[PDB]
């Protein structure tokens, strides 16, 4: 009944992939019952750096990439989510199911990338471990990887970036086109798509 109509939580930063070095390594920043509060209160005090946040659910953990000042991620995992920051819960500024892409704007002390411009297809998609995978750009959406590995590997890591040599950003991780369960090739969003939305 009306009265007793609960709220989905908003999405929590939990961690950061972290790039700034010459060593890329998975952080984490709020442990499992703190992410569940806070996504319950919508309120964030916690510190936030960095490009690639790790994001969670009450249900769900995934990945987020700041570019151009927007903090984006896949649908399919936040869906309308609002997202905790330190004033309460901030409301998505992009929302496009179509794309399974949403952003808000970026918080503050994150980095941002920048969307590429090389017209390079030697890239690096960039896991929730951490990993720096190289990928073949294949189409306007897709890449193959160099080596295949089984979807347990990507498995958390939608919303994460693909990057050119250079650390632009040339999309968002989205789905993994797997045979048998071994990934041979990613979808993503191109970053185009998002400076449209923009
Ligand atoms: C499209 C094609 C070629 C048929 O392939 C696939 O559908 N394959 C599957 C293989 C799944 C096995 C695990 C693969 C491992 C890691 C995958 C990256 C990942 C992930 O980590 N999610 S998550 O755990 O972080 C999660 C917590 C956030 N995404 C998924 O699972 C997505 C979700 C779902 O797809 C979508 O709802 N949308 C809506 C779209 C709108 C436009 C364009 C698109 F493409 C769209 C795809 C199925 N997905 C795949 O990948
Ligand atoms: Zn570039």
């Amino acid at each position: 009944h009306m009265a007793s109509m609960k709220k989905k939580g908003s999405v929590v930063i939990v961690g950061r992939i972290n790039l700034s070095g010459d060593t890329a390594y998975a952080q984490q920043t709020r442990g499992e019952e703190g992410c569940q509060e806070t996504s319950q209160t919508g309120r964030d005090k916690n510190q936030v750096e960095g490009e690639v946040q790790i994001v969670s659910t009450a249900t769900q953990t995934f990945l987020a990439t700041s570019i151009n000042g927007v903090l984006w991620t896949v649908h399919h995992g936040a869906g309308t989510r609002t997202i905790a920051s330190p004033k309460g819960p901030v409301t998505q500024m992009y929302t496009n199911v179509d794309k399974d892409l949403v952003g808000w704007q970026a918080p503050q002390g994150s980095r941002s990338l920048t969307p590429c411009t090389c017209g390079s297809s030697d890239l690096y998609l960039v896991t929730r471990h951490a990993d720096v995978i190289p990928v073949r750009r294949r189409g306007d959406s897709r890449g193959s990887l160099l080596s295949p590995r089984p979807i347990s590997y990507l498995k958390g890591s939608s919303g994460g970036p693909l990057l050119c040599p250079a650390g632009h950003a040339v999309g968002i991780f989205r789905a993994a086109v797997s045979t048998r369960g071994v990934a041979k090739a990613v979808a993503f969003i191109p970053v185009e798509s998002l400076e449209t939305t923009m």
